[PDB]
């Protein structure tokens, strides 16, 4: 339809669908006519496959989310429900993500130096401590979705989980404590090219109970390194950190590694 500039971002008027980009939602590249600024816009259908009450959950979330403002993290321009559907206007990011960095790494079959892994890990810790700051849990911290812009700037993507923490296996609470618990994951990821518990759910809790995970070796990764996945994928939670602490210990091992 014709252009509505009152609206700002919150009308599709104001966009130009360029192509479909993902699907399964459905999520499209976009342009704001108004500034000329590339949007992701992701069409969800909220009204064939969502209850009433997961509607005002889903939506008070997305509300959450777009008081968040910070470099390291993907921005919620925008959400509205049009054409019967739940539309969300994303910041853009369409360069790759750390799980195509992984492969890379290991098709060259090499390991990511620990400079390497502090250089990005810090981006992603600063994104979290934000969220945490900000009292909203991410929930969904996997590789895939820490997307990397062309420039290396890390952006922590929008909200049978990668990641399955033990309190999430036997459906306690997600909490702070269980995004800690995937950004550990993810660092000993970066450093081993493979999850820690790389099955069923069964076999995966016994191996939880027993950090049964293959060491990382102490040759290409240091103490820090090494202690900072320990405590952040220990299976009882208060046991974890808090992010205020990783990031911490990311910024000193980041600025001393450089
Ligand atoms: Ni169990």
């Amino acid at each position: 339809k014709a252009l509505r500039p009152d609206m700002g971002y919150n009308t599709l008027a104001n966009f130009r669908i360029e192509k479909k980009i993902g699907r399964g939602s459905e999520v499209y590249r976009a342009a704001c006519l108004l500034d000329g600024v590339p949007v992701a816009l992701k069409k969800v259908q909220i009204f064939d496959l969502m209850d009433a009450k997961a509607r005002a959950d889903c939506i008070k979330e997305i509300d959450l989310l777009k008081q968040l403002n910070h470099p390291n993290v993907i921005k919620y321009y925008a959400s509205f429900i049009e054409d019967n559907e739940l539309n969300i206007v994303l910041e853009l990011a369409d360069a790759g993500d750390l799980s195509r960095m992984i492969k890379h790494f290991k098709k060259q079959k090499r390991l990511i130096p620990e400079r390497t892994v502090w250089k990005y890990f810090v981006q992603l810790c600063s994104a979290l401590e934000h969220m945490h700051s900000r009292r909203v849990m991410h929930r969904d911290i996997k590789p895939a979705n820490v997307f990397i812009t062309a420039t290396g700037v890390v952006k922590l993507g929008d909200l049978t989980p990668y990641y399955m923490s033990p309190e999430r296996i036997h459906e306690n609470g997600y909490n702070f404590k269980s995004d800690i618990w995937s950004l550990g994951c993810l660092l000993y990821e970066m450093a081993a090219l493979q999850s820690p518990f790389y099955m069923n759910l069964y076999s995966l809790c016994k191996k939880i109970e027993q950090c049964d995970y293959p060491p990382l070796p102490s040759d290409h990764y240091s103490e820090e390194l090494r202690q900072l996945v320990n405590m952040c994928i220990n299976p009882d939670p208060e046991k974890r950190p808090d992010v205020t602490y990783v990031y911490d210990v990311a910024k000193r091992m980041h600025a001393c590694t450089a």
